[PDB]
């Protein structure tokens, strides 16, 4: 986050833009995206732990930056998938394959958190997926009675948990660095969400 | 052995007639029904194994048939809470509590299983419940890739499973007595259903 470093291999790919697997739709067709490795999508042993983060990554011609949008089934450990937009900026197009290195690093944004409750949700089983964030999040827990409960990440980038209670919710994340934020989500209904719905947030991770 | 009565009290309210906890409503007032003690509904760690079964319950002035539509919470092994019209003819009402012995009957009805699909389901995540069964359903497994995959019945008499997959689902049941019976419900909806649904059945359990 702060430093790393991540050697390896990227292709390029037209995917990643909508039907993402960590269903982060919509992203703009202009975005720089990419898709990743397995290994390295669940750092930590956190399922997608960097889901909606955002890489540099330098190839034989430059650097730029992506937003990770999708899991790269077939890739290797440090092996990514670029957009042809990014690919272009730091590696021939004309080469199916290019040496890059990449580190996650702090999101190009500005504001809050946004919260994504996912359809069919509700106070007995909910899974909610964090927008808009700097840096990766590793950890959501919500809190019950005086405790903290954690929540597993899912595959689909949604933290999930059940029997999460009644009224609003108080949540902690956590992100890549250890850094820890709070804040209030409203609460979630008695029956299943009919549709997914998203609900500004109020904290970020510190810059 | 074969078919053992079991000794309890019996008291009577007019609950269960709707709200009860087997979601089996709506039951016509002229029915003769019950709640259940915990221990005796879940027989063989089955919850709600005997919801919906039929009771033979004899009494101090006679012997009467009634339908299992509720739990009964506070309720000791062996205990009963009719509904009034059931309880009046096998004891006197004066008295709270009656001395009763009882055991499981063949259901007196008539056709095929009814199935309840509840409000939420689809194919990530379904609730079936089945109705108008002779005998307590004490089983209930789906096939998907060409195995059969158990089904965890719950306290509220559904029978629920994850990812059942798609297509029309081929279905089997077993009774108290070790009765198999097979059946097809049509495909699970896309995504979450707003409203429980019926599906009219094509099998029985023998007898
Ligand atoms: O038991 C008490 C109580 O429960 C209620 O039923 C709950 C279930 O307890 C709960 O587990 C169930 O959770 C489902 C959920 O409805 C689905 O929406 C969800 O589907 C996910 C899927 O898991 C993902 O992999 C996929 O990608 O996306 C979809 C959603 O977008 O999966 C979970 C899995 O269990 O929800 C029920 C609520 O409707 C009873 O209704 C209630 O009567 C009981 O009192």
């Amino acid at each position: 986050a702060y430093d790393d470093l991540h050697e390896g291999y990227a292709t390029y790919t037209g995917s990643g833009y909508s039907g993402g697997a960590f269903l982060l739709d919509p992203i703009p067709s202009d975005m720089e995206i990419t898709a990743i490795n397995p290994a390295d999508l669940n750092y930590g042993g956190v399922k997608a732990a960097l889901a909606g983060s955002y890489l540099e990554v330098e190839g034989p011609k430059g650097k730029t930056t992506v937003y990770v949008t999708d899991l790269y089934p077939e890739g290797a450990r440090g092996a990514l998938d670029l957009s042809p937009n990014a690919f272009r900026k730091i590696g021939n197009m004309k080469d199916g394959k290019i040496n890059i290195k990449w580190r996650v690093v702090k999101a190009p944004i500005t504001g809050n958190f946004t919260y994504r409750i996912k359809e069919g949700s509700s106070r007995w089983w909910a899974a909610i997926q964090v927008r808009n964030h700097k840096y990766p999040v590793m950890k959501m827990e919500y809190e019950k009675d005086g405790k903290w409960i954690n929540m597993e990440k899912m595959d689909y980038n949604h933290f999930v948990s059940t029997n999460l209670g009644t009224g609003s919710l108080k949540v902690r994340m956590t992100d890549i660095r250890g850094k820890v934020v709070k804040d209030t989500i409203p609460k979630l209904p008695e029956s299943g969400t009919s549709k997914a719905y998203t609900v500004p947030g109020h904290v970020q991770f510190p810059e």
